[PDB]
């Protein structure tokens, strides 16, 4: 990813912003020279992802984190919403398409975490949070998380670098820009509200 | 990916539908050993992802395909929709929650490609097919088209393996799947219709 200047987050705070609210992520590796990807759910341990900490799990059965030990250096990407961006929301001539999206790319040391309950709860208790209503673990949940752990493998990357970029079309003058905001308030809320917050 | 086979695709065209219909795509490849990933467009030249070629574009001022003669091997992840299940739809205890979500990942040999501008015109095509009303280009954004032609960089990628998933709730129970289903219509308009759409 290069982040064009344009596009650069507005706050610093920004990034940390999107990986907390999009962790269902996705986990990069080299395996037998090739990368190969996981869709997982990652969380962050510390205020920023720069000198951060992500946790996440995967399916035991999924063999990607047998390939850690070997080919540790790991890549993990938070998506946030986005949208193809057409010509016929700008409504001039001449034009070209694009999409628009906000991401946060990490890159660091993978290692497999031992306290795999520790990183299941703390997951369901991020993924819960921005939820109304959020759902607790009874104590029955809590017993079965037990019983399914032996099937999770869990793991940690120390953050070595960060990247992120909010590409949500505020080059653009404000006459296309209402038009871009309006067409995706209607089909599109999420990224919408994120255009939005990325200008308050 | 591992592709657990309880979330294997129904029918062998839901993989280049998926594509087709998802074009905006992960573009992985490692750089100095480390994978990095580009967001860009991506369409598919042949009737199935198997066999096919994949053909995208990225900025010329991103330095990413500068990579792609040295370290050749790139993975793309189109993603379709996706969302969280919580065990609060569920209303089931002891629950535990999981992500929803289609993909399909394709691997192969990267070659620059030649003719940028035809890339990108078929990429327009493609985007604008699935909607109402579709923009087509006038001679006026074609010229514009080929002022822009310096500053990109197009790229084909030969298939040599691909995988998908569809892991939509379709292991459930009817009582549980209808409780997803409908808290995804609400919330989640594009994950239901996949949702129907694999199941008709
Ligand atoms: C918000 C919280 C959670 C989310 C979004 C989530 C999501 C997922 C996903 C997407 C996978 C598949 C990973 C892969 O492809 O390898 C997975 C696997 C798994 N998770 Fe979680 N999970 C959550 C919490 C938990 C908890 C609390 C446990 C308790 C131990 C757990 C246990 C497992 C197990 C056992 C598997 C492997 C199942 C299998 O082999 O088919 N997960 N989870
Ligand atoms: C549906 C069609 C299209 C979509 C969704 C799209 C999207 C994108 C995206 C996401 C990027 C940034 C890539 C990166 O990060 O490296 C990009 C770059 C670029 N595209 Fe396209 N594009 C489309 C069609 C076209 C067409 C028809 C042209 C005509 C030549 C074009 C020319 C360019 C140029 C010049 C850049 C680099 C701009 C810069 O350096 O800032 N694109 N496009």
């Amino acid at each position: 990813m290069h982040v064009f200047p344009r596009y650069a987050a507005a706050r610093p705070e920004q990034a940390a912003e999107l990986v907390r609210s999009n962790p269902f992520a996705l986990v990069v590796s080299a395996v037998d020279g090739v990368p190969v990807a996981t869709h997982a759910p990652v969380i962050l341990e510390g205020d920023a992802v720069e000198g951060g900490t992500l946790l996440g799990h995967m399916a035991r059965a999924n063999p990607h984190w047998r390939s850690f030990a070997s080919s540790p250096d790991v890549l993990v990407v938070f998506s946030g919403p986005h949208g193809y961006v057409s010509p016929t929301v700008y409504a001039t001539d001449p034009a070209v398409p694009t999409w628009d999206y906000a991401a946060v790319h990490a890159t660091g040391r993978v290692e497999l975490a031992e306290d795999a309950l520790d990183v299941v709860e703390r997951t369901v208790a991020a993924l819960e949070a921005p939820r109304d209503p959020a759902w607790t673990p009874t104590p029955a949940s809590r017993e079965r998380f037990r019983a399914l752990l032996p099937g999770v493998v869990a793991f940690r990357v120390r953050v070595r670098t960060e990247q992120s970029m909010f590409k949500l079309s505020q080059d653009l003058d404000a006459e296309r820009y209402a038009r871009v905001r309006e067409a995706f308030a209607a089909d599109n809320p999420g990224l919408a509200d994120l255009m939005d917050r990325s200008l308050e």
